[PDB]
């Protein structure tokens, strides 16, 4: 049974959802990731500055 | 006795030698007093800047 949102896809259509689905939530787990590594930078300067 | 140098100091001379040293090294003592203030001074900067 076809699963998630447009059922009505068919086909080509529904592997093509499939791949725009895994690229779209691969994405934002790259933003998430990005938000983090900025996070550290931001905490690697400031306990650095500390050990000054 | 005279005690320190310049010995020969006697009279109303030996009283001046006397107030002469004394305020002499009474301002040396505030040499460094002020010098321990002003490590005082940085030191505060240091921990207040490590507690931001």
């Amino acid at each position: 049974p076809h699963l998630g949102e447009g059922g009505a896809l068919t086909g080509t259509a529904r592997k093509a959802e499939e791949a725009r689905l895994r690229r779209a939530e691969i994405e934002r787990q790259t933003e998430l990731g990005r938000l983090q590594q900025q996070i550290e930078q931001r905490r690697r300067r400031a306990r650095a500055q500390i050990e000054a």
